[PDB]
């Protein structure tokens, strides 16, 4: 496990906080990081994001030991099962029909992290010289950037900029992206909703983290930076400190 902290804010000009997440521990005190951005464009986004977060918590706390070689399968299978349960829960309740959420999550190991991603929430690793986005946004504008139809700058001024193309709960099937990242030579792991990075550039995040301070110092400053950039969305992130290999 890492020293890690969860941070969330409703943001300016949002009525409700539909982001969810947490830091959870299994029976041998291994660590799972979870972040979910419930869909504001559909009904009941807070129900969906907290549904997925609660299921991951419950499933992980029931486990004794998930070692690194089991982690990709565990995350893929549980994300698929939770998507199935959420989808049919939404179909069975007319006031929830159409609800959904992103999910990025990470199982932490001594020298690596295993990440699953559905949607446009993100995971990054950061050190003094670079910031690497591990995940790939399942967003319509990312589709437009990759197909060369718009520039990454034009993405921020697109009418359909908030649209996402892979979501938990909207279909009975889902295919999460799985990533394995070695933590050696990195200083921080960051999971975040788009309320942060829609408004704060990667280099701004890296510059903040290279400074002195605790995880809570950095987290509060990063939240203030998102708000100073007038984020119009819920802003949520988990910051986790990677312990350098001691001599
Ligand atoms: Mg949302
Ligand atoms: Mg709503
Ligand atoms: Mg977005
Ligand atoms: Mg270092
Ligand atoms: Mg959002």
């Amino acid at each position: 496990h890492m020293e890690a902290q969860f941070f969330t804010d409703t943001g300016q000009h949002r009525d409700k906080n539909e982001d969810a997440g947490g830091i959870f521990y299994n029976q041998t005190n291994q660590q799972l990081l979870v972040l979910c951005d419930g869909m504001g464009g559909h009904k009941a986004g807070e129900v969906a994001s907290k549904f997925v977060t609660d299921e991951l918590k419950s499933r992980f706390e029931a486990e004794n030991l998930i070692e690194q070689h089991q982690a990709e399968n565990w995350l893929r299978n549980n994300i698929k099962d939770i998507n199935f349960q959420l989808y049919h829960y939404a179909q069975e309740n007319a006031e929830y029909k159409g609800m959904g959420t992103t999910c990025v999550c990470a199982l932490v190991f001594e020298k690596s992290v295993v990440i699953a991603n559905v949607g446009d929430s993100r995971a990054y690793v950061i050190n003094s010289r670079q910031i690497e986005q591990i995940t790939s946004d399942h967003s319509f504008v990312n589709h437009l950037v990759l197909t060369g139809q718009i520039t990454p700058e034009e993405a921020f001024t697109h009418p359909q900029r908030n649209i996402i193309t892979k979501v938990m709960g909207t279909d009975k099937r889902v295919s999460p992206d799985l990533f394995i990242k070695r933590l050696n030579f990195y200083d921080y792991l960051l999971l975040n909703s788009d309320g942060l990075t829609d408004y704060v550039k990667d280099n701004e995040i890296k510059r903040l983290l290279v400074k002195e301070g605790t995880i809570e110092d950095h987290g509060d400053q990063l939240m203030q930076l998102a708000l100073d950039n007038h984020s119009k969305d819920n802003v949520t992130f988990i910051l986790a400190a990677i312990e350098g290999d001691k001599v």
